[PDB]
DNA sequence: GTTGGATGGTAGC
DNA sequence: CTAACCCTACCATCCAACC
């Protein structure tokens, strides 16, 4: 069982720089603009020149501009950067079909069949960077190893421009030595409490009791992480399939006014509704951020399809409910659709 | 006990 | 307006319905 991993390198910022040939070399700095004051907003992503500097993705755009006045900004162009993947994605479907997208710059691909070994494996590594290099002009970084949870970790210390193949022996090794912090799925929440038990790596959690570490980390946390220690993780890869879809969008300013809030919460429903494409949603969820950047949401499941009409009403109906409940002033608002027929 | 709906937490993009 | 956007996957907990 042999698995590849691709995780496009600096992707917006990269697909900037490709459009725009001239930016290479230099600091890019991609942004979502909220529009509620000169420079409001947050960085999507930067390029290695960057940061450098410490811009990065999630900081203020005015934080980056204060620690880095010269660089280029650009709005994120969300809409571009998904074109750029797609055909990247189907240039990794003709290596082959059993692919899961995992995200817009991801992907992992099982190539038991394609490849004998891992040395073929990171030679398909390669011809896949070239391709990719060739029809798309973007550095990605690959990883290989037995299973996806190993073949991001294996991408990840290749980044950027990197391949890197993880094999048996150094998944036996790693199981003892990378700190568990380092797996997927284990933020600050879940290291700080492994790290009161004193588990530091996967293979601390084979000498604890179950019902200890399920008690502290919840159960499927617990058995995904013993699971990896045993070398018994498995999860195929899967076809991607959408489970909600939606919008979420930042006002000029917080309040707490039905009617100065309707207009956003409607451009949320013309293009979520207009991104499930034949999908039939049967829940609808209006999302909240407050003030204080508390995320606060409220729903309705119906035992049908919802209609745009639909959605319309029970989306007012929902923003009621929030703030009839909570007290705050609201600064994003969304709405989400899932359970698709 | 099971399933699943409402809502929130955690994670990583 | 004074820093904090976008999007999606998955799970935990608190309850209700089923039977
Ligand atoms: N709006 C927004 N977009 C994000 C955020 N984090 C990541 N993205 C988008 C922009 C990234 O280029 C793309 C892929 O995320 P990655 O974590 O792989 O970062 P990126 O490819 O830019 O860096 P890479 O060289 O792996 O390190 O997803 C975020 O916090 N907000
Ligand atoms: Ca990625
Ligand atoms: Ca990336
Ligand atoms: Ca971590």
């Amino acid at each position: 069982g042999i698995v590849l991993f691709v995780d496009f390198d600096y992707f917006y910022a990269q697909v900037e720089e490709v459009l725009n040939p001239s930016l290479k070399g230099k600091p890019v700095v991609v942004c979502v603009f909220s529009g509620r004051f000169e420079d409001s907003g947050a960085v999507a992503t930067a390029n290695y020149e960057a940061r450098k500097f410490g811009v990065k993705a999630g900081i203020p755009i005015v934080e980056a501009k204060k620690i880095l006045p010269n660089a280029v900004y650009l709005p994120m162009r969300k809409e571009v950067y998904q074109q750029v993947s797609s055909r990247i994605m189907n240039l990794l479907r003709e290596y082959s079909e059993k692919i899961e997208i995992a995200s817009i710059d991801e992907a992992y691909l099982d190539i038991s069949d394609k490849v004998r070994d891992y040395r073929e494996a990171y030679n398909l590594g390669l011809e896949i960077k070239n391709k990719i290099l060739e029809k798309e002009k973007i550095t990605v970084t690959v990883g290989i190893s037995k299973n996806k949870v190993f073949a991001k970790i294996a991408a990840d210390m290749a980044k950027p421009n990197g391949i890197k193949v993880i094999d048996d022996e150094e998944v036996k090794r790693l199981i003892r030595e990378l700190d568990i912090a380092d797996v997927p799925g284990i933020g600050n929440i879940t290291a700080e409490k492994l790290k009161k038990l004193g588990i530091n790596k996967l293979v601390d959690t084979l000498s604890i009791e179950f019902d200890k570490l399920k008690g502290m980390i919840g159960e499927a946390k617990a058995k995904y992480l013993i699971s990896l220690a045993r070398d018994e993780y498995n999860e195929p890869i899967r076809t991607r399939v959408r489970k909600s879809i939606g919008r979420i969008v930042t006002m000029k300013r917080n309040s707490r006014n039905l009617e100065e809030i309707k207009p956003y919460l409607f451009r949320a429903i013309e293009e979520s509704y207009y991104k499930l494409d034949k999908r039939i949603p049967k829940a609808i969820h209006v999302v909240a951020v407050t003030e204080d950047l508390d995320i606060v949401s409220r729903g309705r499941t119906f035992p049908h399809g919802i209609s745009k009409e639909t959605a319309y009403s029970e989306s007012v109906k929902l923003l009621q409910k929030i703030l009839e409940e909570d007290e705050r002033k609201i600064r994003r608002i969304g709405v989400r659709f899932s359970k698709f027929i």
